């Protein structure tokens, strides 16, 4: 499209990946794979608003960015996801999510939004991009049979919407999650999602700052694959491309011209997996591309680095109260910590396994 979010700014690195990656990098034995892990701290990743706690440290990062910007003439940019929905992914065997729907989730929701447009109003010279609520409205493309996602349909509507609707007011660029390849991808999902992705875009006014969708976030598929990871048979959107390839030109047709950000920060590494829907900590990911606007696609305004790699997926004890048992299958690197919480070895794995390398 003519405008692209990142031309033209200067994008904020998380401190706290930042403090998470020095820590990191001080604890790692071999000097030159130190220095490697080290440098993992300039790289631009997104901050995970998982919770309402989170939103003191998005106010921080906002004021942060807007003094370096006046101290460096540069127009800053800061990297958000938004990710509290009420019922948090229905589809898994274990959520962190800290709103139920039960417990006046659409209002606790809206007040979660209503306290992060509360922060971005204060800072109008700071842009903001989002990804909106990974692992949501995709569920409600294929996982309906699921019935604590089609008990959860109405509220993951509306708080998106309201989401969206809200978030739009203060000029944030918005891409809301749509799942990879594997799920969203495959062609006969292809139609039902444009279908969803387009009644939501039409619910909150169609507003230009809903630019379009992000796909990969958290997951390890390749943007462009070399040759058809065998995860993959049956799918002939095999990688990122074909996925987003497809399906972009249903959305134009619905008067939705949306362009796509795709998470490469765990992707260096291709065919690592059992199954293509294994998600948890997957054994020898590696670093993968790095965020940059040169995306090889007209549709794609930019790779990113969503998922902090090194920030664990979820807990491979069995007796966690938060225990999903992906994170015990064969592909999952164990034993791993709570989600959220530092994995040393596997950041270790991701910078040695880094591709392009470090």
């Amino acid at each position: 499209s003519a405008n692209n979010p990142w031309t033209g700014f200067q994008i904020f690195l998380s401190p706290y990946y930042a403090n998470e990656v020095a820590a990191a990098a001080k604890q790692i034995t071999d000097p030159t794979l130190s220095s490697k892990a080290a440098s993992v701290a300039n790289i631009p990743t997104f901050t995970w608003l998982d919770s309402v706690a989170k939103i003191p440290d998005l106010g921080t990062y906002l004021a942060s960015a807007s003094a370096l910007g006046k101290s460096t003439g540069t127009k800053q940019l800061v990297q958000i996801v938004i990710y509290d929905l009420p019922d948090r992914d229905c589809a898994a065997k274990a959520s962190n999510g800290e709103f139920s729907i039960a417990n006046n989730g659409q209002a606790n929701y809206e007040n979660y939004i209503d306290q992060i447009v509360a922060q971005i109003q204060q800072f109008p010279d700071v842009r903001v991009v989002a990804v909106i609520e990974p692992d949501s409205l995709a569920n409600l493309v294929t996982n309906l049979n699921v019935q604590k996602c089609a008990n959860a349909k109405t509220t993951y509507l509306a708080s998106v919407n309201y989401a969206l609707t809200n978030l739009a007011k203060v000029g944030v660029y918005m891409y809301m999650d749509a799942g990879h390849a594997g799920w969203l991808g495959w062609p006969a999902n292809l139609s039902p999602a444009a279908q969803l992705f387009t009644q939501v875009w039409q619910n909150a006014g169609k507003s230009p700052f809903i630019k379009g969708l992000a796909t990969n976030v958290a997951n390890y598929n390749a943007l462009q694959a070399a040759s058809p990871d065998p995860i993959t048979q049956g799918n002939p959107n095999y990688d990122e491309i074909h996925y987003i390839n497809a399906l972009a030109p249903l959305l134009q047709q619905a008067g939705w011209d949306a362009t796509f950000i795709v998470d490469q920060g765990r992707s260096g590494v291709q065919n690592i997996r059992q199954q293509w829907g294994d998600w948890c900590n997957i054994k020898g990911a590696g670093f993968g591309t790095r965020p940059t606007t040169n995306t090889g696609s007209q549709f794609i305004d930019s790779i990113v680095w969503v998922k902090p790699g090194g920030e664990c997926d979820g807990t491979s004890n069995s007796s966690s109260p938060r225990y999903d048992s992906t994170c015990s299958l064969p592909d999952a690197a164990q034993p791993a910590p709570e989600a959220g919480t530092w994995f040393q070895a596997y950041f270790q794995t991701l910078v040695s396994a880094a591709n392009p390398p470090l």
